[PDB]
Formats: structure tokens, C-alpha cells, sequence
């Protein structure tokens, strides 16, 4: 008899008899009646020691076919014969892939335990016990003591199985697999657990071995991990460990202290957020570059600093929107202590920090992918309690990981994981990535996927109330792009990214096609709505003017500049909160596709003094929000005259507050003066406090804006 994948003669493989492995292609699977022989590519331990070149087609690594979907391979001698492993290695596990003779089609990772009497290692059965804690945090690793901790892994399948058993192994035990080290499982809470006692106070590095007789062993780290070392990226991961994590804990921290107390985001209703990658900000790329130009943003005048993605991203160069791990930040960027003492830093400063948080998706790497896995279709098993084996919006596929977000397993770590990063690092809010992918509707383009999803909807405010459960004055914004959802859970208080790069650009580059700036304010709830000119995903303004600017718009820095200032007078004097994206207050003009669209762009912080005619217009308009903050209250009463009819006799905004207060503001987007006639009254050029005249008539210079305020100071 034969079940489905890899069978053992031996039924227990044995490190030193001959083992036959028998291969079975199950229905719908790519070698199911495959009419050839197969190739073995394999090897031992968690690195595949003994593995061939790939396509080693020598006899000694086919697999006969024996009967229809059936192939074998004996491994002669013994297995340790068979890979040359020296006689006192443990030779614990055997990696197995079946491949055609051209390399092509194959199966994906698995591996089985090995029996090595020879080196002491006998299997015995893995007990069930009661987990000896209870409530809702109960995974992840407890420190118990200077000396000891509690691993908790949860394993339930969607299908109400679980593994057969589970090793912890680590510096503590060299690397091995070991009776001692095998987890308790509690039927009840459906948890794996183990108490690692005599560890020397210092750095615990640790895995996990999970094995069932259906799916074989898998290598993978704890989900709820502070602390990562990454093969590829950290020069001390360890040799034992199998890529891609180890999990990293401290019996003994030096627990960061914190600054002052109680700290509040300023301009809190309607925020101007500097959106920064700290990879691309500075030289050095990483937190503690960054935190020398918090004096820079700080007198920009910025109210909180958007963090592109930080926690655990696969490897060390990267936007971040492909998260390994969540409870663990990327050590690329710096230590723990290291995002505490900048989190610090930007507080004392007077600034908020928001975390980007990508949940729509992670990578093969996470600890939840790797424990329910298909080996035939590289992707999560049907049976995976938190990801969908195959993305249900085909439109919109950025890993083969896909959260499953009416999974309640998925609920739950989000809910958790948004607790952890407001306790721990004391951030003021979140930006939700792609929260149009929180949808298990099967759908293959943008109308269909961007219809209303009552579940979308509805895990959106779960998610919202979560965190407001934890933080009532959290700021929570989602990148969503779907029209009539934003309107039901902008009335929760939710922000969205209301993106207005497109006309911008259109005006940036002197081209009134498609300039329509009225996106920017909406009308009904204009404080939930978080417009910007640019982003991480767009182009640059100034780029475009390079590129297709009309007239001296291509050539000119000087007139490209007092376009790009004229943009700001139409961006930062509107109601309700701003985005911008790091330097482009400075002009930023290079092509996003430099590089390529994610590659590391050139840091160019001489621009800050060549483009400080536009700095200085970028801070005093974002100055004026605090200094006169009762204008831009939402009540006060906002027209204007941004459409592609208005154009030659230039673009107008008035700003009047219900104290009086008014704002008043004219561009000329064209490349040629325009005569205009200032309204009725007595007006300040507030940029300059110097009075004019009202109902009294100008020239306006081409690219140029004049600013007015009925008050001085
Ligand atoms: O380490 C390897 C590698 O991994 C990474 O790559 C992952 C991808 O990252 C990036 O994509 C991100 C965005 O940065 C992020 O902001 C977010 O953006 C999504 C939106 O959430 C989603 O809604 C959709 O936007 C659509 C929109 O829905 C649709 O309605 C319309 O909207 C317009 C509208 O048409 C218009 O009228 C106007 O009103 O404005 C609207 C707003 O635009 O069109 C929108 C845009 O199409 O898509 C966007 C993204 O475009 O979420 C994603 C993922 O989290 C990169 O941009 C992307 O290139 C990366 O994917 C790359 O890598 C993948 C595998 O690794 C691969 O599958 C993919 O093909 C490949 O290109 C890291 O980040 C890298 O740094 C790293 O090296
Ligand atoms: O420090 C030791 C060592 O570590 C790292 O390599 C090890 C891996 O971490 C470990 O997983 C294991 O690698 C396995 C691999 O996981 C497994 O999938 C298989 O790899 C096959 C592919 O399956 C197969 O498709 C083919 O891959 C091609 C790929 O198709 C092609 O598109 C292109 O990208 O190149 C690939 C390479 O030929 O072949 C590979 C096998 O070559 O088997 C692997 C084991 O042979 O063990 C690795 C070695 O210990 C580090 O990456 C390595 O530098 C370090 O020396
Ligand atoms: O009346 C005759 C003429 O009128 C119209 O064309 C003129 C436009 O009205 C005018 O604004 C100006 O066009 C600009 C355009 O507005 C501006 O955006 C820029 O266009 C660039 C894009 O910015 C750039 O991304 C790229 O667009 C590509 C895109 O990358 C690609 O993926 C795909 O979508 O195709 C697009 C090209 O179709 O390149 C374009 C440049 O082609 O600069 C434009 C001017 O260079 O000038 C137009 C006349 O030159 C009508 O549109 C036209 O049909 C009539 O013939
Ligand atoms: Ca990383
Ligand atoms: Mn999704």
C-alpha cells in the first residue's frame, strides 16, 4: 500500500540500513501519468548535504517507474553510504525532490526524519500535556527566567489536523534534532509547547523542526519572534540552521528607556505626513542616518513621518512590501533599541511616526507559509489555517503567500500584531497597504475586484476598532482605491489615499489635459481623505517636466521650480490631510525607473540647497497650517477653480474661516502672464506681511502663484 508522495522501506528510515522510496504522483499533479523514469535530487540535514549539480542524471539517482504513477529508488549500502557522511555526523534528515531527466518539472522541498542509533538519535512518541499558561498572546516565547522560556507554536489545519511532532533545536544543542527538545502537543489549544531551561542569560538562536507523516518536516522560526538572523543577509547565521530564518531571543535585554511621557501627533486632524524609505533617505540607509535629519523635517514642518515597510522583509534591500515576519523589525535598518530611540527622537522633535503594515500578503519564508505547504504547486496547502493556496483577486498576485482574511486564525495575529507595534514601539498609527486584497471573492480584473465586499468592509472596521481599542487618538489610513467603500468607512473615521499624482504631474508639466486638482477636497468628509502629489508608487513631478515638460518646462530650472511651488500654493492651503514623498520638496527628478521602479535611487541631499527657493515655499506653506490652524479646520468654507477650463486666466482658491479669517491664492500654470484683478479687500503677501490693495489689477508671470491672507500675522 502507498499514499500519496514519498513512502519508506524501512517505514522508519534508518541512517545506516538501505532505504527504497517509493514516489507517488497524486491526480491533478504534473508527474501524474508522467509515462517516464524520475530523478532524485536530494540530500541530509538542513543544508542537503551530499546533494548532486542539478540534473545529475547518474543511475544511482533515477527513480524507476515500478507501476502507473509509481517510481522507486533504492539507496544502497545505506543512506550515510549513499550521501558520504562521515559515521559520527547525526544524519537525521533526508531533503527529497523528484525531477524529469531535463530538470524542467520537479516537486518542491520535503524532508523525513532519519533514525541514527549509531549517534544516539531514537525516536520516541511526543507527548500530549496541557499547555501550563492560558489567554489571548499564548503563542510565541515566553521568558521565564535569566535561564529558561516557553515556546507555544499553534498548529491546527483547516481541516482540524495537525502534525505529528516537533523539535526545538538551537545554539543550545548544536543544531540537532533531539528527544529532548521534542514540543508537547495540547489538543485543546491546539498548541505545541516546550520549556527551554539551563540556556546562558545572552542570545538564544533557535528553530523548529515540524514533521507529520503526511507533509514531512519542515524547518521553520517562531511567527511571534522580536529578533531574526536572515541567511543571505546576517554573516553570523548560523551554520546549522536551515535558511531562511532563525529566531533570536534575549533571557537578559537592555530594555530601552524611554523619553518624558505622553506624547500627541499636532495638526492631529488634518496631518502633513512626510512618507520616507529609510533605505533611499540617507547614505547610510538606515535609522541611524535618518535620525540626523530630524532637525531638516522638523523645521520643514511636518507633523508625522510615514515609515515605508520595517518589519522583516526577504533580505536587506527593499521598499519593504514583502514581509517574512511581523513581530520582528528588519535588522537592516538597525537593532530594536535602534526604531525605540528614533521613535523617540522623532516624539521629541515634535513629530508622530506611522508605520506602513502590508497584511494583503508575505512570502514563502514566513513561518506560516512554511508550516502547511504544497511540495507539487510551490504555494500554501489547501489545508493552511491563515493563507489561501492560490490568490483569489487574479489581477493583483505580488507573492504566492495570500492572507486569508475570514480566516480567524488571520484575524486574530493581525488584531495582535497591530497591539504589539502601538505597546512596543509606541507609533501613532498605521497605513494599511492594499487593503482592497482583504477579499476572498474570486475575480481576474480591477471593476469586478473594486465592487463592494460586505467582508472586505466589514474586516476593514475589525481591524480600525482594533487598533482604536488600543489607542483612541491612532491615526489608521488605508491605500484601498475602492470609490463606494471609502465612503461607508471614511463615516468609522478611517482615512484613505486619495491620489492626485496624475494631474499634478499634468500641471507640473505645463499640459492642462487631465489637471483637474478638485480630487484633492472631498467635500463631504475632506479630513479623511489623504491627498498627495506624489508617492512611493508614482512618478515624480519634476522627473515629467524633463521628460514631456512643455516649452522651457523641459530646460529650465528656475521656471520648473516656480511651477513645482505653484503645485504646492494649489496642495498644502487645502483642507484636510497631506502627504508628500521624501524630496519632493526639493524638486526629487529622477525617474522612478532608474534602477528599475524598486532599485535603490540616488540620494541627493545637495538638492536642499540648490532647490531652496522651493524648500522654503514647501515650509512656509506647510508653517502656515500650524501657525494659523483655525483657516484649515474643515468648517471653514473652501472654493476653488481647478478644472481644465481654468487655465488661461489661471487657477484660484479661497480659504474662509468662521472667525474671518482668509486665504486667498492665484497660479499661473500657463507659459505666458496672465493680467489678474486681486478680489475686493486688504490683503497680505504672507510668504513676503507686506499689504496690497484689493479690486487693484496684476500681471502674474508665467509658472508663478501670489499668495494672499487678510491678516498680517
Ligand atoms: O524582495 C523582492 C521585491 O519584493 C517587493 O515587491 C512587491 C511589490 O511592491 C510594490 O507594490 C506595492 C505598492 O508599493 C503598494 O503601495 C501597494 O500598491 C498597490 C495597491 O494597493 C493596489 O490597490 C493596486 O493599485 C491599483 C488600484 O487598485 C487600481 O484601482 C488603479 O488605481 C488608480 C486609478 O486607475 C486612477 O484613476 C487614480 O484614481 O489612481 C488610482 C491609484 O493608483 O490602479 C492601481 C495601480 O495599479 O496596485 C498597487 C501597486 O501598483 O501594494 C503593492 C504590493 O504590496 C511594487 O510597486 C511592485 O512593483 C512589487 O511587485 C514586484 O515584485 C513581486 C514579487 O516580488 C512581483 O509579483 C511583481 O510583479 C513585481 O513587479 C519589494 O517591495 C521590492 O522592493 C523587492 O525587491
Ligand atoms: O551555507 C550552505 C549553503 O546554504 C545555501 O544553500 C542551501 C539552501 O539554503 C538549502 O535550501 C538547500 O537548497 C536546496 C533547495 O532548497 C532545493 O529547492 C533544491 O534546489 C534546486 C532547485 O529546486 C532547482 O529548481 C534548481 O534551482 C535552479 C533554478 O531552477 C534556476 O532557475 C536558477 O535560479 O538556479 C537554481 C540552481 O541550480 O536547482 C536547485 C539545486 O541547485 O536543492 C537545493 C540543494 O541542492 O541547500 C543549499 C546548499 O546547502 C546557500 O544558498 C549556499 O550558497 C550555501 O553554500
Ligand atoms: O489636438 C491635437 C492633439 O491633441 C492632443 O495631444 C496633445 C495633448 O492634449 C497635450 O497635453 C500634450 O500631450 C502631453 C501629455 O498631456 C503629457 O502627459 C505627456 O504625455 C506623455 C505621458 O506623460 C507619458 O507617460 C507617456 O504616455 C505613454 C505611456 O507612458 C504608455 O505606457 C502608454 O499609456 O502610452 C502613452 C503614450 O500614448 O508618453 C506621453 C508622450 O506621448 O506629454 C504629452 C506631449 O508630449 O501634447 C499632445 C500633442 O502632442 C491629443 O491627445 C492628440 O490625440 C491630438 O493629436
Ligand atoms: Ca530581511
Ligand atoms: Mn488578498
Amino acid at each position: 500500500v502507498l499514499h500519496d508522495g514519498f513512502n519508506f522501506d524501512p517505514a522508519i528510515p534508518k541512517a545506516d540500513e538501505p532505504l527504497t522510496i517509493t514516489f507517488k504522483a497524486p491526480e491533478g499533479s504534473n508527474f501524474y501519468g508522467y509515462a517516464d523514469d524520475l530523478y532524485l535530487h536530494s540530500g541530509t540535514g538542513a543544508n542537503w548535504t551530499g546533494a548532486p549539480t542539478w540534473g545529475d542524471n547518474q543511475n544511482k539517482y533515477r527513480l524507476k517507474k515500478t507501476k502507473d504513477n509509481v517510481w522507486s529508488i533504492t539507496l544502497s549500502s545505506s543512506i550515510r553510504h549513499f550521501y558520504s557522511v562521515a559515521p559520527s555526523t547525526p544524519l537525521q534528515t533526508i531533503n527529497l525532490i523528484v525531477r524529469d531527466a531535463e530538470g524542467s518539472q520537479q516537486t518542491y522541498d520535503y524532508a523525513t526524519l532519519v533514525e541514527d542509533s549509531q549517534n544516539g538519535f531514537i525516536w520516541e512518541e511526543p507527548q500530549k500535556a496541557p499547555l501550563p499558561i492560558s489567554g489571548e498572546e499564548k503563542e510565541g516565547i515566553h521568558i521565564h527566567s535569566a535561564t529558561s522560556i516557553m515556546l507555544v507554536l499553534y498548529d491546527k489545519d483547516s481541516q482540524g489536523g495537525h502534525k505529528d511532532c516537533v523539535f526545538v533545536t538551537g545554539n543550545f544543542n548544536n543544531w540537532k534534532l533531539d528527544s529532548r527538545y521534542m514540543m508537547k502537543y495540547d489538543e485543546t489549544n491546539h498548541c505545541w509547547w516546550i520549556t527551554l531551561e539551563e540556556l546562558t542569560a545572552g542570545e538564544t538562536q533557535f528553530q523548529y523542526f515540524v514533521y507529520s507523516a503526511s507533509d514531512g518536516g519542515t524547518y521553520l522560526c517562531d511567527p511571534y519572534c522580536e529578533q531574526a538572523l536572515e541567511k543571505g543577509v546576517d554573516t553570523n547565521f548560523p551554520t546549522g540552521a536551515q535558511a531562511p530564518y532563525v529566531s533570536v531571543v534575549s533571557t537578559n535585554p537592555q530594555p530601552y528607556q524611554w523619553s518624558a511621557g505622553e506624547f500627541e501627533m499636532k495638526n492631529k486632524e488634518n496631518p502633513v505626513i512626510y512618507e520616507l524609505l529609510l533605505r533611499d533617505f540617507t547614505s547610510s540607509g538606515n535609522l541611524a542616518g535618518a535620525m540626523e535629519k530630524l532637525p531638516y523635517l522638523k523645521e520643514l514642518g511636518i507633523d508625522a513621518i510615514e515609515l515605508m515597510p520595517v518589519q522583516e522583509f526577504a533580505g536587506n534591500d527593499s521598499w519593504g512590501y514583502n514581509t517574512g515576519l511581523y513581530f520582528a523589525l528588519d535588522a537592516s535598518y538597525g537593532t530594536q533599541n535602534e526604531y525605540k530611540a528614533f521613535i523617540d527622537a522623532c516624539h521629541q522633535n515634535g513629530i508622530a511616526v506611522i508605520f506602513d503594515v502590508v497584511y494583503n500578503h508575505t512570502n514563502n519564508d514566513n513561518p506560516f507559509a512554511r508550516m502547511y505547504w504544497d511540495t507539487f504547486n510551490n504555494r500554501p496547502s489547501t489545508k493552511n489555517p491563515w493563507l489561501n493556496a492560490v490568490t483569489p483577486h487574479q489581477k493583483y498576485v505580488f507573492s504566492p503567500d495570500d492572507f486569508n482574511h475570514t480566516s480567524e486564525q488571520t484575524k486574530a495575529f493581525v488584531k495582535r500584531n497591530l497591539k504589539y507595534l502601538l505597546d512596543t514601539y509606541h507609533i501613532d498609527g498605521f497605513r494599511f497597504d492594499f487593503t482592497k486584497g482583504f477579499t476572498q471573492k474570486q475575480t481576474t480584473g480591477d471593476d469586478d475586484l473594486a465592487a463592494t465586499d460586505p467582508a472586505r468592509v466589514s474586516v476593514l472596521k475589525e481591524y480600525y476598532e482594533a487598533v482604536k481599542a488600543v489607542k483612541e487618538d491612532a491615526m489608521v489610513t488605508m491605500q484601498h482605491f475602492c470609490a463606494n467603500e471609502e465612503t461607508t468607512l471614511a463615516t468609522e473615521g478611517i482615512h484613505f489615499w486619495r491620489n492626485m499624482n496624475h494631474s499634478y504631474c499634468q500641471s507640473a508639466m505645463g499640459w492642462k489635459d487631465n489637471s483637474d486638482f478638485s480630487g484633492l477636497y472631498d467635500t463631504t468628509r475632506p479630513n479623511q481623505f489623504v491627498g498627495y502629489m506624489e508617492s512611493h508608487d508614482e512618478e515624480r513631478c519634476a522627473y515629467k517636466q524633463i521628460e514631456y515638460g512643455n516649452g522651457a518646462l523641459k530646460t529650465n530650472l528656475s521656471e520648473r521650480l516656480k511651477q513645482l511651488s505653484s503645485n504646492a500654493a494649489f496642495f498644502f492651503t487645502v483642507p484636510g490631510p497631506k502627504m508628500l514623498w521624501q524630496f519632493g520638496e526639493m524638486g526629487y527628478d529622477i525617474s522612478i525607473d532608474e534602477n528599475g521602479r524598486t532599485g535603490k535611487k540616488p540620494v541627493l541631499w545637495e538638492y536642499q540647497t540648490e532647490r531652496k527657493s522651493l524648500v522654503d515655499i514647501y515650509t512656509k506653506l506647510i508653517t502656515l497650517r500650524t501657525t494659523h490652524s483655525d483657516l484649515f479646520n474643515a468648517s471653514s468654507q473652501f472654493t476653488w477653480k481647478v478644472s481644465y477650463n481654468d487655465w488661461d486666466n489661471g487657477r484660484t482658491l479661497t480659504l474662509k474661516a468662521v472667525n474671518g479669517k482668509q486665504l486667498h491664492v492665484y497660479a499661473n500654470f500657463t507659459n505666458a502672464s496672465i493680467d489678474y484683478t486681486i478680489p475686493e479687500g486688504t490683503w497680505y503677501l504672507y510668504l513676503e506681511g507686506n499689504p496690497v490693495e484689493g479690486e487693484k489689477k496684476i500681471s502674474v508671470p508665467a509658472h508663478e502663484f501670489r499668495l494672499y491672507t487678510n491678516f498680517a500675522e
